């Protein structure tokens, strides 16, 4: 049974923690629930750690007093199809392989499933670790609670004796790197310096061997990613988000200075040896838009290349951990701002960006966002009870499963079927434009080998490659973004029409150049 | 927000509660969750209650940390 | 009303039948239930047949004493979509036409439906008989009981006056031949010599006019295909299976000599004029893996060509009736063993194999097979009754329709939704690799015309054709096999990755050769 | 067996931390957890049928007990 420790004795050294803990809703929650610090207390000084105290990162540290939120969080939505490859005619991007050729995502890119699995899914996807990690057997794929208890309780490593990234099966890639983990877990929150910079007090950084890092990590989406464990107040912990909002002064709502002021973020920094080490961002309000934007954004978390001279940008560069914090129409400028692109297309040779799930940046400026609606209103609403203490659902999922709480409470004029029909109208229309965008991208891509072999000039191929960048960006934003346009249908429509326009321009350029070569 | 009280000071006069509280699974659950004893502490001796402290009997005193049991109960 | 005949009088000549009938669970079942032999008894000698007795092949011969098994067998699963072409974006092989071009399956290849329809579906598919046979009208497609009563009660022949295979509609093929029928019916069991060899006592053989043969056949999947009608004991009757297991000594479980001994097969031969004529294989146990492997295997049942010299292998050759009895990683060697391939790809000119529904060979070595699980456990389990005599379901169908009996009885740790989710995880992942395999095969195939027209050498095109064989095999196994990887997910994954690897190798070979030609 | 086994059993979750139901009610609302876990030989309808056989028989004897009490009282 837990025995409380004397918190005043801790606070003698830990004034920041004292200021947070004594004022918030965890003022009565003793340190022993999450820390074992006995030897630490015996050996620390005011400025030196002494023996390192143990800190619990497991979600069950919160489940004892908040069982309802924990149980809701770990639920598995079986209707969210698992391991469903997006590059197929019946999923999000029928022509993904041709369009993304040259990028690691061609090796596998499945649709998202329930949050319980995020860390295990990261470890087992074919593009990440060369097939090194697998579930212990194919039955463990169902075990959300198990994954939450710890990735290594349900996974196996094909070679515990080596720590290099390599292929264990032929059609895999080794794209994982330590930055990825920041959107899967924060078990390393005390072992990672802000941004993953090299730091004397950090065991792990952007330049770590990712297989060794992986082995030290266990829990998905820790409860404390949105909730400070000391104050119980709302926060974010993701360095890339704090860097965009605070360091770069862009604000929580870059398009709305007023809302940014009302719903802002305060950066709090913790030191090691009186040098800045790690940071969190306390939120003015419990604003799920910013909490969910710790992960549901477009980012760099990988090496790449410079647009200016084509040279390599490695994990050691700060650009390998970057939140663009830009909507689709500002993205190209944001990538120019850091002089960066992701890969060269295998067929066209164009410098291209790789876009990832930009839900937060898409939602900006939408009718719902402009009316003060936030991700949680549609995806983790309050539970409605005939008799009971209300709490907030923590099962983040499509609103189709709770339409009464997620839509119909605001849209009293609609039945559930009418609301679903409205969502499907947008998704059907947006998906048709994604498919047409891919058709035109594919037609362009197919012309590159023909043009090269017909002797079309480098100057013309380069003009086409410049068109490819835009045609790609204005399409791939939408296959990466998970709402199939629902989060911002006018923007999706404008962007996809721009993609098509750019592809058509490139097709015309290439056809005319091929025809001129043939005619000579 | 609740502010914890010095449970050790209570135990100087409440050995019977001490022997139950320190040993069980509520050893870390501060008295402030269920008692308002400020004036009691100001006025009591080990042999004189002084001001009567308040004791919460409401089920919500438990529902804060045990919402699932409470919600299932009130259905 | 049936009057019993004196079986002792039969047994005077038929000692093999006596030995089987008197010992098994049909010892009380009189010959008159299945044979009308009066004139036969009057005219036969110990070695000459005399007048030929009538033998009932219809399933209703068993339905009078086994109504529950019959009724379960003839049920139509309406959820198993009928006449659903596999070569479409929403079915098993979106790029099948490009990949299989040159083969008769390009004319039509639908998904399987309920067993009641196997013989009628064989007769009406566009690739089989030139469109000669059709249902009497489009309504008869629902009539499972009717098909069981007899194919000719629900079908019409466009020209009863001719017996040649020819096209009656432009986009059909005439791929059917007498070997096919052995996996649709055994009405011909007394009229077909072992392997379909020419034989004095056989009306039909591999070299028969298949339209005339077709007209003599009526019933699907006769009950006696798995059950000896004399002993009632478990057996197989399919010659190609007996030949692989017994004649070729490969065993019922080629990878497991022990299990092969415990669950073996005894070949019993019947003679005509004291010459071997036909054979059955009595099973040591009621082993559905081997019963279902009478049909759910990869086979030859068609003419083809020799790998060594390209020469024609016709229906007259024993290789036209062949069970490879090899898993996907042993198949190429099994085809080399008989010096055989199926067709030349219409675009690449590569010699290619044609793979068919290899469920039995895929299941070998899987976790379930290694634990003693068999096809019937998942696809035709015991019926569970609150009060009743238990019998075995004979409706062979997906376990999704009876998850309590087909999965959850062994997997007590799972709910139905969890079990379904586990199946779908494997199928989704496997299907994504099928789609990626087709993408890479298609990319290679598309390069052949470009390479030929650019003047790439025959030597390079031949190297690519050799890669095509493997790229094809390691893909097509999985579109042919009906479990979308569930029967052996690790093997499917390894094979599909091999397919992709081979295609990629061929693409690189061809691109480099085209580029070199252009550069000259 | 104790009252809680039939009237406030542990909750069964595909994924989650087990806790004890505190909704003290008839087992008819949670037959999987309140009966069928120990009575593997039964379906839900069989277990309900066994309950009802007892209650029907008992209620008949209650009614007959009242009939005779009332006859005496009159
Ligand atoms: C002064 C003598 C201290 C007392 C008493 C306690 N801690 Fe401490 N702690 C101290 C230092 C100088 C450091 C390094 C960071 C800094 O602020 O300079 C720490 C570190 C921690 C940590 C972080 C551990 C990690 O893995 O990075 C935790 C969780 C921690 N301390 C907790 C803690 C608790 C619960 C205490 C009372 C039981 C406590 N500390 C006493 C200095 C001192
Ligand atoms: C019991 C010993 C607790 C443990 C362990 C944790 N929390 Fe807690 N939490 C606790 C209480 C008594 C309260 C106040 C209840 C009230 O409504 O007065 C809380 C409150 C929260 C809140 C709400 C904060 C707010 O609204 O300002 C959050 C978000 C919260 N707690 C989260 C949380 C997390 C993430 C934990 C694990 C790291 C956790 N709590 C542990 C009691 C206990
Ligand atoms: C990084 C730690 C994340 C934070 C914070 C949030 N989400 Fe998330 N989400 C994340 C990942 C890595 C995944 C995929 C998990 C996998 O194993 O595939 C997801 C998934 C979702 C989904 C899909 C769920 C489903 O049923 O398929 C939704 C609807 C979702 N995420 C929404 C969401 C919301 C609303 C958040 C703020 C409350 C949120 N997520 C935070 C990574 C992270
Ligand atoms: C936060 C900015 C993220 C970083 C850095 C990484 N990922 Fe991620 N991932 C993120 C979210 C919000 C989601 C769910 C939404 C979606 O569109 O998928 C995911 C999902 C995954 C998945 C499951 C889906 C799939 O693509 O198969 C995997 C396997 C995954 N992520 C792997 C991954 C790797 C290898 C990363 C570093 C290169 C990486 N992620 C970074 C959010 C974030
Ligand atoms: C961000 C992606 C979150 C993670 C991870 C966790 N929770 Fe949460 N929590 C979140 C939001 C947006 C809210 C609602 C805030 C509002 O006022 O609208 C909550 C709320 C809580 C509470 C308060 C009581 C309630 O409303 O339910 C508690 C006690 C709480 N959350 C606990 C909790 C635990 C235990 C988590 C890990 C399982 C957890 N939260 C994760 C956002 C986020
Ligand atoms: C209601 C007004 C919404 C707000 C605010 C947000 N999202 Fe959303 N989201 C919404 C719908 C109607 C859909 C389509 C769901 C469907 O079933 O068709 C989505 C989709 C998602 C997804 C994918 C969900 C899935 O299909 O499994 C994710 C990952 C998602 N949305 C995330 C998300 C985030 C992070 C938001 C705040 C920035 C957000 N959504 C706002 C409805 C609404
Ligand atoms: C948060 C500050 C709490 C309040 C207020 C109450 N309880 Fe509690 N309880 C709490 C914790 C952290 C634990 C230990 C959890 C663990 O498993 O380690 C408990 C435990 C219980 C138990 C189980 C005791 C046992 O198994 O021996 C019960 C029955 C329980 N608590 C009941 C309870 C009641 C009735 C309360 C109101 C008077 C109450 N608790 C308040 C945290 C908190
Ligand atoms: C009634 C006159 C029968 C006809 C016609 C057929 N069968 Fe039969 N069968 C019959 C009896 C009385 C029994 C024994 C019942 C018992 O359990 O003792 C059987 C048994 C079978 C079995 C089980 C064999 C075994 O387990 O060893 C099978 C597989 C079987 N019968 C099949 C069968 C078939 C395929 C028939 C048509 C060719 C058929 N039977 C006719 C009674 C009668
Ligand atoms: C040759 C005589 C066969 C034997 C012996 C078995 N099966 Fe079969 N199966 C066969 C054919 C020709 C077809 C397609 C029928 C058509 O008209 O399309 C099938 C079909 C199945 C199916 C699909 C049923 C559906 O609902 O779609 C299953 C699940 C199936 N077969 C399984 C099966 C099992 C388990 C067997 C051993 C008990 C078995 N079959 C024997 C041909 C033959
Ligand atoms: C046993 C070794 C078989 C031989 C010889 C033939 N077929 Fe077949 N067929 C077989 C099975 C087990 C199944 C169901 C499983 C599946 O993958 O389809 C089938 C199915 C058919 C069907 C329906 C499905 C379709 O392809 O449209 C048809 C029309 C069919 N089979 C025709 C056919 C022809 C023309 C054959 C000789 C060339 C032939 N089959 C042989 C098992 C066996
Ligand atoms: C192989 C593809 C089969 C065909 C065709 C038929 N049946 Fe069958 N039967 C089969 C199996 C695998 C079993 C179970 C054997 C075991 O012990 O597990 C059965 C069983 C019977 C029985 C026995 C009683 C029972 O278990 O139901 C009877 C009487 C029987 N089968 C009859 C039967 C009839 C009448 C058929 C044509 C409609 C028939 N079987 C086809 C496998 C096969
Ligand atoms: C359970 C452990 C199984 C055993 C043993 C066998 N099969 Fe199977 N099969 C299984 C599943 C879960 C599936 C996918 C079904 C779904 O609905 O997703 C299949 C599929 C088939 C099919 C196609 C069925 C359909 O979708 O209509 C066939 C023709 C099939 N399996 C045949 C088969 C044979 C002949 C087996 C023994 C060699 C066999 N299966 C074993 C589960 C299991
Ligand atoms: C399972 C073996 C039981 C145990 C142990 C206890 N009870 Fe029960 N109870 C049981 C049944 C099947 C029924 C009839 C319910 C029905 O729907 O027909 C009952 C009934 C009650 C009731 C009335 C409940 C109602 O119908 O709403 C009460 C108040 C009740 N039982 C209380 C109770 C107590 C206090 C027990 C322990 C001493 C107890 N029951 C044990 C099944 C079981
Ligand atoms: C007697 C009629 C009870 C009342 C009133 C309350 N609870 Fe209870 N509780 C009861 C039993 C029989 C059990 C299970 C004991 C066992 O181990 O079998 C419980 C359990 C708890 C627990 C432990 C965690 C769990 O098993 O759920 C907690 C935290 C708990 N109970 C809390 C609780 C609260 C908050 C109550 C008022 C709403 C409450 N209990 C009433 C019996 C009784
Ligand atoms: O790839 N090295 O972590
Ligand atoms: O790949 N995760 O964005
Ligand atoms: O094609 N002749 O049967
Ligand atoms: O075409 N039947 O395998
Ligand atoms: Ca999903
Ligand atoms: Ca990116
Ligand atoms: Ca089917
Ligand atoms: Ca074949």
């Amino acid at each position: 049974n837990l025995k409380p420790v004397d918190a005043m004795q801790c606070f003698d050294c830990h004034t920041q923690i004292e200021d947070m803990h004594t004022v918030g809703k965890h003022a009565t929650v003793n340190c022993v629930h999450c820390h074992d610090a006995t030897e630490h207390v015996e050996t620390a000084s005011s400025r030196r750690m002494g023996e390192r105290p143990v800190t619990r990162m497991d979600l069950e540290a919160c489940a004892t007093c908040h069982t309802a939120q924990f149980n809701s969080f770990v639920e598995v939505r079986h209707e969210s199809h698992p391991r469903l490859e997006k590059a197929t005619p019946t999923s999000r991007s029928p022509m993904f392989d041709k369009l993304i050729a040259g990028h690691g995502f061609a090796f596998e890119h499945a649709e998202p499933r329930s949050h319980a699995f995020m860390l295990v899914d990261h470890f087992v996807v074919d593009r990440a670790y060369g097939g090194r990690f697998q579930f212990k057997n194919w039955q463990k794929v169902t075990d959300g609670m198990g994954a939450v208890r710890g990735a290594w309780t349900v996974l196996t490593d094909a070679d515990p004796e080596s720590s290099d990234q390599r292929r264990f099966l032929s059609q895999t890639a080794t794209a994982a790197n330590p930055v990825c983990l920041n959107c899967k877990t924060q078990d390393h929150i005390l072992d990672w310096a802000y941004m993953g910079d090299e730091h004397e007090a950090a065991k792990w950084s952007r330049t770590s061997e990712v297989v060794e890092f992986a082995r030290d990590l266990n829990h998905p989406l820790n409860c404390f990613m949105c909730h400070d464990p000391h104050s119980a107040g709302p926060r974010v912990v993701r360095d890339g988000l704090i860097n965009a909002v605070v360091d770069r002064g862009l604000g929580t709502y870059p398009h709305d200075p007023v809302k940014s002021e009302q719903q802002g973020m305060t950066k709090v920094t913790f030191q090691r040896g009186r040098e800045d080490f790690r940071a969190i961002g306390l939120l003015d309000t419990a604003d799920s838009n910013v909490m969910c934007a710790q992960c549901h954004v477009e980012y760099n978390c990988n090496p790449g290349y410079q647009l200016s001279d084509g040279s390599r940008v490695g994990m050691d560069d700060r650009r390998a951990n970057h939140f663009f914090w830009a909507n689709v129409f500002d993205y190209k400028e944001a990538a120019q701002e850091i002089d960066f692109f992701d890969f060269r297309h295998a067929t066209t040779g164009a410098a291209l960006p790789k876009l990832q799930h930009p839900e937060a940046e898409t939602f900006w400026g939408s009718v719902h966002e402009r009316n003060g609606v936030a991700c949680a209103d549609c995806h983790m609403p309050k539970v409605q009870l005939e008799n009971g203490k209300v709490y907030t659902s923590h099962s983040q999922r499509t609103p189709r499963d709770m339409m009464g709480q997620a839509c119909l409470n605001c849209h009293a004029e609609w039945t559930e079927d009418q609301a679903l029909y409205a969502i499907d109208y947008i998704k059907n229309y947006t998906h048709g434009k994604i498919v047409k965008s891919e058709y035109w991208l594919a037609k362009m891509i197919d012309l590159f080998p023909v043009a090269k072999r017909a002797g079309v000039s480098e100057d013309v191929l380069n003009q086409a490659r410049e068109l490819h960048y835009d045609a790609h960006l204005y399409w791939e934003w939408w296959t990466a973004e998970n709402s199939v346009g629902f989060h911002n249908p006018d923007q999706a429509r404008e962007s996809l029409m721009t993609s098509i326009s750019k592809s058509k321009e490139a097709v015309s350029l290439l056809n005319d150049a091929i025809d001129a070569q043939v005619a000579v």
